[PDB]
């Protein structure tokens, strides 16, 4: 049976004025949004900050993802070091190859529905790459900065200032007595069911590429989450602590569903932000090429 996909998540398009900044948007959307755990916000139209990452220097290694790992129950080690151009040139092809068409012609539709089923097939192993979890201290934010490690033109100055800016977040948290990561995706690379540190918010943002595809759940249903992915998970697991197992926790969103677990999806295109409430468990995947930036706020 073909994948279902979920309800959409709700999107809001501020008008400048609701734009001003973040903090009190997210406040006044909580009432619906936290109702389904993520939701998107598309900027005004004439809201596009530059791309300021130093391109020229950009390497990595990006881990390797086999997708059906757990039904599948010979090594892959991250050892091909990529530039940002040599990673999207694999990509492109890696996706143009696998559908046989141009990248930008697959639907998104199609790659979902294709994704779900790679990772419960016994007989066939897709593995892909993803730049996962790289720090926006080693070769700058995708946000202009006022570092003076890099240039800012004047028309580029608002966006360093910019509430929106990721790296201008409340990041400290009120006690007695972080910086943003970045993502570059490609088809089929992808992150498993989670929540944040301290039940935090996150604020992610796409900088350029095609979609970046997310399930959220709400917090309300956050317990109905964890009891059916121990209930599913294999024995091995089940007794696992909640850290360690959110290292395995691939579950197709129709499962959940079928549990009573109310689930919402959205495609994240680029210049769009998605952001995950507290406690409310998230998971999604790449449609194809693209640069992702994030950070966990508090309120
Ligand atoms: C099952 C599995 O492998 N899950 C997985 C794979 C790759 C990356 C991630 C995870 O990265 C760790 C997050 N990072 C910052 C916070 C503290 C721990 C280290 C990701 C979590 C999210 N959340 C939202 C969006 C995205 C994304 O766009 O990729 C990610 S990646 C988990
Ligand atoms: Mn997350």
């Amino acid at each position: 049976a073909e994948f279902v996909p979920p309800p959409e998540c709700p999107v809001f398009e501020p008008s400048w004025e609701e734009f001003t900044d973040p903090l009190s948007f997210i406040g006044r959307i909580r009432p619906l949004a936290e109702k389904t755990g993520i939701c998107k916000i598309r900027p005004p139209k004439d809201w596009q900050p530059p791309f300021a990452c130093e391109v020229k220097s950009f390497r990595f290694t990006p881990r390797v993802q086999r997708l059906n790992e757990l039904e599948a129950m010979g090594f892959e080690q991250a050892v091909r070091e990529y530039t940002l151009q040599s990673f999207g040139e694999m990509a492109d092809n890696f996706k143009s190859d696998y559908f046989n068409m141009p990248v930008h012609m697959v639907p998104t539709e199609l790659v979902e529905k294709e994704f779900w089923r790679l990772v419960s097939s016994i007989e066939e192993d897709v593995i892909v790459e993803y730049g996962a979890d790289i720090s926006s201290k080693d070769f700058g934010s995708g946000f202009p900065v006022k570092d003076g490690r890099r240039k800012i033109l004047p028309e580029e100055e608002e966006y360093a200032l910019s509430g929106w800016n990721l790296n201008n977040m409340p990041v400290l948290e009120q006690s007695v007595l972080k910086v943003p990561w970045l993502y570059v995706g490609m088809c089929f690379s992808s992150f498993c069911w989670h929540i944040e540190d301290h039940w935090s918010y996150s604020i992610n943002y796409l900088h350029w590429g095609e979609p970046k595809t997310w399930y959220g759940v709400p917090s309300h249903a956050a317990e109905q989450l964890e009891e059916v992915m121990r209930e599913l998970a294999p024995e091995l697991f089940e007794s696992q602590p909640d850290l360690l197992h959110q290292l395995v926790t691939i579950m197709n969103p129709n499962v959940l569903m079928e549990h009573g677990v109310p689930v919402y999806r959205t495609n994240q295109c680029a210049g769009e932000f998605v952001v995950t409430f507290p406690r409310a468990y998230h998971s999604g995947f790449n449609q194809g090429y693209n640069f992702a930036e994030a950070v966990n706020f508090c309120t």
